[PDB]
Parts: C-alpha cells; structure tokens; sequence
C-alpha cells in the first residue's frame, strides 16, 4: 500500500484554507524575480491530499517521541516546501537520507512558511535553470507543485550565522534561521529527520504574469 492522493473539490472548506494561505504568504523578495519568477498572485489549479498509512504512523511516532523531550509540546507548525523532489518525497515520505550536508544550515530538510519563498526552490537552488522545458525561471505555462505540510518542530535552535549541523543541536529539534537578500530576511524552519514532516497537501499550480 502506497500513497493514496485525493482530490479536494474548490468549494470545500479544506481546499479554501489551502489556497487561501498560498496566496495570502506571497512576499516581496527584491530579488528582481530571478529565482521564482515575476507574480503577484497564483492559479492554484489542483490540490490534493497525500494520504499515506504508513508515513503518517511514521510521523506522529516521533511527534509523540518530540513531546516527551520537549515537556509535551511537539509543536506542530504547517509549512510549504519546494523542491524538486516532490514526486519522491509524496510516495515515500522525506528521507533526510537525500538532504545535502552544503545548506546554509546543514544537511537538514527546508520549510518556510511563506508560499513565495518556497516557489523560489521548485527547480532547485534560487531556482536553477527554470522549468525543464523552458529553461525558464519565470514560466507561467509549465504548472509547479509545492508541498503544505505538517511539521514537527519540538524545541527549535534560533541560528543567526550559517552552521553547517548535520543534527538538531543537543536538546533540541528543529533548527530556525533568519537569512538576508538585498534588505528583507524571512525565516527557513529545518528538520534532520524525514518523519518530523508529512506531506499533507499536494498543491499545483501556475505563478500568474502581473496583469495590465
Ligand atoms: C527555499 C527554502 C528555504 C524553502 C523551501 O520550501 N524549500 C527549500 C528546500 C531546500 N532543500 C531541501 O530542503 C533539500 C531536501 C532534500 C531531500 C529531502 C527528502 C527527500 N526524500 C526523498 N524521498 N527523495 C529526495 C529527497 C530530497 C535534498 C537536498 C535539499 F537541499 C533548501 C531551502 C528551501
Ligand atoms: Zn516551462
């Protein structure tokens, strides 16, 4: 038994507290829209629900797990992920195994709780070489996918500086930190563990060309 993905119908209330917090964490990023593209706003063209057994068993042993070290707060925070390991993560859940030990702050997994600054990941680091059939950044034809998921953050480590970790530091879970651009920093949340994330909503969609 696999992954079972279902579609949630635009009049559900579900479906309209996902998009809603989509479209609503888009931010400015003075980047010119290198990384993600010119937008404003999103065609959100599909969402479903990645429903898994096995995963969720996975992730709410080690929330329990969290709890118990963390004074019985798992706190739980739902975040978007970008990457272009969506297809693999949503069949067999984050394997921390994957995860590049060069990230601004280790070998972890990357959320972020504004939609916009996942988008800038969809093709990889700021945004790579843009959609695959395009070679554009900034398409507004190829549809993207991004991940809304539940996160397991226990006790989170506020780190200023980069720290290349390969684990949570001791007594903690999770890992924040604030990173700069050109002025604006937005915070990046990173878990060690796959099973402190499950991939609660496949979200596809489009980034919109500002409009005249
Ligand atoms: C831009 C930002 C902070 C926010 C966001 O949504 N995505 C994002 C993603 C990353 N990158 C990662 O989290 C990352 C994640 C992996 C990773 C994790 C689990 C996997 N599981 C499977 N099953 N397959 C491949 C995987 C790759 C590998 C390298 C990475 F660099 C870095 C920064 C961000
Ligand atoms: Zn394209």
């Amino acid at each position: 038994q696999g992954t079972i993905l279902l579609d949630l119908a635009p009049e559900d209330k579900e479906y309209q507290s996902v998009e809603e917090e989509m479209q609503s964490t888009i931010r400015e990023h003075r980047d010119g829209g290198n990384a993600g593209g010119i937008f404003n706003r999103y065609n959100v063209i599909r969402i479903q629900k990645v429903v898994n057994k096995k995963l969720r068993e996975r992730f709410c042993h080690r929330q329990k797990e969290v709890s118990e070290e963390n004074h019985n707060h798992h706190n739980e925070r739902m975040l978007f992920h970008g990457s272009p390991f969506i297809n693999a993560i949503i069949h067999k859940g984050f394997d921390e195994r994957h995860a590049y030990i060069g990230g601004m702050f280790g070998a972890g997994i990357y959320f972020a709780e504004n939609s916009s600054k996942s988008n800038q990941y969809v093709y990889g680091i700021g945004g790579g070489t843009g959609c695959p059939t395009h070679k554009d950044r900034s398409c507004y034809i190829c549809h993207r996918q991004m991940l809304f998921c539940r996160v397991t953050l226990g006790k989170s480590f506020l780190q200023f500086s980069t720290m290349k970790m390969a684990h949570a530091p001791p007594g903690h879970h999770s890992v924040i930190g604030r990173p700069s651009v050109n002025g604006l920093a937005y915070a990046e949340y990173v878990i060690y563990r796959g099973e402190q994330a499950y991939p609660e909503y496949l979200i596809t969609y489009q980034i919109m060309k500002p409009e005249h």
